[PDB]
């Protein structure tokens, strides 16, 4: 997160981090956040080998009673994730087994199929992501808020889509999201509405979100399939 502030503790509970390991060049991480007890929602680009999610965190170098990480029994990606549109960046991580609701620990909302957030809102988002284009990421989570911009703020990230994705950041200022916020969630006025998907290279904001409202019936299928 570029630009922010440390989120006080354990004031977001449905902070995820989550730990990945590759086929390749190690780790990497990413944000993610607990919409029920044994399921997490990330984007599609930070599916990998094996994935532990850590619940309850701040400072994720030292851990406290709040902790909880769990393993990923399984990945739903979306099918229809694609690596050169990046269209459809969502997934779905199912646990090995049932966070404990605890006032550290806690679900959020997801919108409706109907539920079309416009421009101009301004949104919150939180992650351990480099704080700066070649910064290390943040051992402890820090947040944002972040205006949501029309869809020609973003025409520059080819195939953008209005309907599947929202433009993120005042072209004007330096905020933003950037690696390693991957898979978090935008807040709007409490309610989730997208997942930090991607940007530029050179963090120069409004970055892309995946817009959630658009994949509900979906998110709903594997929830009710499980």
């Amino acid at each position: 997160i570029i630009g922010g502030t440390e989120s006080k503790p354990h004031s977001r509970p449905y902070m995820a981090y989550l730990e990945i390991v590759t086929s390749n060049g190690p780790s990497k991480f990413c944000g993610g956040f607990l919409i029920r007890r044994n399921f997490v929602l990330t984007a599609a680009h930070c599916a990998g080998r094996s994935i532990t999610v850590t619940l309850g965190a701040h400072n994720i170098t030292e851990e406290e009673d709040t902790w909880q990480k769990l393993e990923v029994i399984k990945q739903f990606r979306h099918p229809k994730y694609n690596t050169s549109t990046l269209h459809h960046d969502i997934m779905l991580l199912k646990l090995k087994e049932k966070a404990s609701l605890t006032l550290a620990v806690g679900t959020l909302p997801f919108p409706s199929q109907f539920n079309f957030v416009p421009p101009g809102r301004m949104c919150r988002v939180a992650g351990w992501g480099r704080t700066g284009v070649l910064k290390p990421g943040s051992d402890t989570l820090q947040e944002v808020k972040l205006r949501l911009m029309d869809p020609q703020a973003c025409s520059h990230f080819r195939d953008f889509d209005h309907n599947l994705q929202l433009c993120v950041g005042n072209p004007r200022k330096t905020k933003s999201a950037f690696k390693g916020d991957s898979g978090g969630p935008l807040l709007c006025a409490g309610v989730a509405q997208g997942i930090v998907s991607y940007g530029r290279s050179d963090a120069k904001p409004p970055a892309v979100f995946t817009r959630i409202s658009h994949y509900r019936p979906w998110i709903n299928q594997i929830l009710q399939a499980n």
